[PDB]
């Protein structure tokens, strides 16, 4: 989960200090890292 | 794209006010539009 | 001083919102106060 | 009047973000500056 920790850590950092950017950056790597770990056991 | 419409609106209309408990909700929503109508049009 | 104390927590709360009219008015208000400082009886 | 800018000026940043440790040192400056100027015109 170490690929989705990361993201994690950012969404929630961003939350914090009010910000755009880096709250969308990380949303969406979130979502495309949970995307990555829906194939990622397969390959 | 119809429903890809209303995410795209919902999102930069509140980011505008600066609010990010709903653009979390809304920046999710275009994501999972875009991928599900990619999805459609064959089932 | 209490004058810029309140200046001060106005414009940090404008601040903190995304409202532009209150921050300008309290960073007026915050000049005005420091100008003041010398403005009262110190120098008068 | 240069010289309060920069304290107002990362006063206000600080406070967009809750930075509370900038906040803090910038607050400082404001007052410190307060008294720099009526302090500069004497010399």
């Amino acid at each position: 989960m170490t690929g989705l920790a990361e993201a994690i850590a950012n969404t929630v950092q961003a939350a914090q200090q009010h910000d755009s950017v880096k709250l969308g950056t990380s949303i969406v790597d979130i979502v495309a890292n949970g995307v990555g770990l829906l194939g990622k056991l397969f390959g």
